[PDB]
């Protein structure tokens, strides 16, 4: 197909849940066991083929540490989609993700497409967040949910493509 679409996507979530790893996996096909905490935000782009449309993602990978919270609107204002990420081995990171969802629903664009990534799914032997519980939470709040693993690549391209399809 010859159609071309471009959308702005932002990743939000508690520090260490794997936002930069998810983006690096999707954009560069890389995964680093040792990834330094992001300062402010990082920016990357990736273009994919969806049906007869070429979709380019402009991705803002935000730093999740609390000291950067006040910068968040600079990154999510104007975003057409967001991926809120938590770590399936850490319930507090899941609670933090719910508060990011609330902030987006109240302060971001009214028509933003919000996805929820239960990341580090490869560490299911240390699970702290029940899959069905997270799926129900996502369903009830109109969020596109998938468990992902930036480490193994599980559902990484899938979550970005599912978002593209809904934009
Ligand atoms: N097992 C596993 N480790 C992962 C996964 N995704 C990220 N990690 C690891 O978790 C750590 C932090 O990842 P990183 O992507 O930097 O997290 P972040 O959410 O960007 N942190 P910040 O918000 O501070 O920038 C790294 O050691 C990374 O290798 C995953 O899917 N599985
Ligand atoms: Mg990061």
């Amino acid at each position: 197909g010859n159609k071309i679409c471009q959308f702005k996507l932002v990743l939000l979530g508690e520090s260490l849940v794997g936002k930069s790893s998810l983006v690096l996996r999707f954009v560069k096909g890389q995964f680093h066991e040792f990834q330094e905490s992001t300062i402010g935000a990082a920016f990357l782009t990736q273009t994919v083929c969806l049906d007869d449309t070429t979709v380019k993602f402009e991705i803002w990978d935000t730093a999740g540490q609390e000291r950067y919270h006040s910068l968040a609107p600079m990154y999510y204002r104007g975003a057409q989609a967001a991926i809120v990420v938590y770590d399936i081995t850490n319930e507090e990171s899941f609670a933090r993700a719910k508060n990011w969802v609330k902030e987006l629903q109240r302060q971001a664009s009214p028509n933003i497409v919000i996805a929820l990534s239960g990341n580090k799914a490869d560490l299911a032997n240390k699970r702290a967040v029940d899959f069905q519980e997270a799926q129900s939470y996502a369903d009830d709040n109109s969020l596109l949910f998938m468990e992902t693993s930036a480490k193994t690549s599980m559902n990484v391209n899938e979550i970005f493509m599912a978002i593209a399809k809904k934009l």
